[PDB]
């Protein structure tokens, strides 16, 4: 066939029932996420493709970065309660993995004030239990996918994308063909 189990995604043992329709796994420690995000806008080019009633959603993990990595996915938890994703996401990459700006919990919260988001704001979404049942939201997904490795794309929690069995010479093409798997798995 064009698309094989075991060349462009792998599916699951073990389904997993309820399941975001197109979900993604990440860690700002991960630098394939990195490329991901800032040079290949995966998601992005994927979305772009998808259907018509396909909802797509991002988790950030644990299991980079010890402490940090936890602050991280809190930290992502306020950044999708309060809707600014898209303005935290780079600065969130840069200041880990380019300037290294990012050491603790108060740097992670620099970036959102420098994006606008109000210390009020930040500080009450932070400590709010709307917040902890979004970082037990992304623990619980990641645990119910056996999660050990990032960057992660699940399509109805049968099927994971498997980038390494696809060509990397060109960074458009392997972007197109990335997007086009997703889509073949959510016809599926």
């Amino acid at each position: 066939a064009q698309y094989e189990d075991g060349k462009q995604y792998t599916t699951l043992e073990k389904p997993v029932a309820g399941a975001p329709q197109v979900l993604e796994f990440f860690s700002f420690f991960c630098p394939h996420c990195y490329q991901f995000e800032e040079v290949l806008h995966i998601s992005d080019n994927v979305k772009k493709k998808l259907p018509e009633g396909v909802k797509m959603t991002k988790y950030h993990v644990n299991f980079m970065g010890g402490d940090l990595g936890k602050d991280l996915t809190q930290a992502w938890a306020v950044a999708m309660a309060l809707g600014v994703e898209d303005k935290v996401t780079v600065p969130l990459f840069e200041g880990v993995q380019k300037t290294q700006t990012i050491r603790s919990a108060s740097d992670i919260r620099d970036v959102f004030i420098n994006a606008g988001i109000k210390g009020e704001e930040y500080d009450a979404a932070w400590n709010s239990f709307v917040v902890k049942s979004l970082v037990a939201q992304q623990e619980k997904a990641a645990a119910d996918v056996q999660l050990r490795g990032v960057p992660a794309m699940f399509v109805n929690g049968k099927y994971q994308l498997n980038p390494q069995g696809m060509d990397t010479s060109n960074m458009d093409v392997f972007v197109q063909q990335y997007a086009d798997t997703v889509k073949y798995l959510s016809e599926k």
